[PDB]
């Protein structure tokens, strides 16, 4: 996976087998992220979250 995304510094889409929303993984805190939260970058993300704009 090979993707930009203006999410908060710990980033990394992933996203469950069978169940249909991603979770957004932080590689240098043990910790994740559900749905953009405040200390995202939605402008970063407008050019990711959607196909058509």
């Amino acid at each position: 996976s090979m993707v930009n995304t203006g999410l908060p510094a710990g980033w990394e889409v992933r996203h469950s087998n069978s169940k249909n929303l991603p979770y957004y993984f932080n590689p240098a805190t043990r910790e994740s992220r559900w749905e953009p939260p405040a200390d995202t970058d939605m402008e970063t993300l407008k050019m990711y979250m959607a196909t058509y704009h």
